[PDB]
């Protein structure tokens, strides 16, 4: 029985409950994600910014089931076009807006790789992907404003891919935190 979070604190909780069990209820997920109303104080411990690249905070690791983390993206910082890893990727808004591109898998031959669709991610929406569906670009674009958004992953993972747009050649990545539960992770 799905409730309204009431902050972030509520929806870790209710976030545990829903991974449980060994599969993932991706509408039930998205919902609950949805339903909290993003509060900047709750989250501002891990909104910790860098002045070059977008940042990633660990949040909550999930009793091992999921990640969740609050990624920092200053004005004009984006990210590759990437995978993730056979894993669930939800991202929900906390303030700003990103702009997502989508593609689709590379064929074999080197070729451009062209977008297939791309949206603008509003506060507190919640976005989805997975393998399945495709790959991503998350950017924002925004001259002026700072965007957060909190991301889930399940199961967790710590490398991905990176794909040459130019190509659709990939290249492996560590991805690396910024800080964990609030603290500067050097
Ligand atoms: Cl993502
Ligand atoms: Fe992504």
């Amino acid at each position: 029985e799905l409730l309204k979070p009431r902050t972030l604190a509520d929806l870790i909780r209710i976030l545990h409950e829903l991974f449980a069990g060994d599969e993932v209820n991706v509408e039930e997920v998205q919902a609950v994600l949805e339903a909290y109303e993003s509060n900047p104080a709750e989250w501002a411990l891990y909104a910790k910014f860098d002045q070059y690249r977008y940042t990633r905070n660990l949040v909550d690791q999930g009793n091992g089931k999921f990640n969740l983390m609050i990624l920092c993206w200053g004005e004009g910082h984006g990210s590759s076009i990437h995978d993730h890893t056979d894993s669930h990727a939800f991202l929900k808004l906390l303030q700003g807006n990103l702009k997502e591109t989508l593609f689709d898998w590379p064929d074999k031959k080197s070729n451009e790789m062209i977008k297939k669709s791309e949206r603008t991610l509003r506060e507190n929406q919640c976005a989805y992907i997975n393998d399945s569906i495709g790959l991503h670009r998350v950017e924002n674009v925004s001259h002026t404003e700072p965007a957060v958004s909190l991301h889930l992953y399940s199961p967790p993972f710590d490398t991905c891919h990176a794909f040459d747009q130019r190509t659709g050649h990939k290249n492996k990545v560590t991805m690396t935190f910024h800080s964990k539960f609030g603290i500067r992770t050097p």
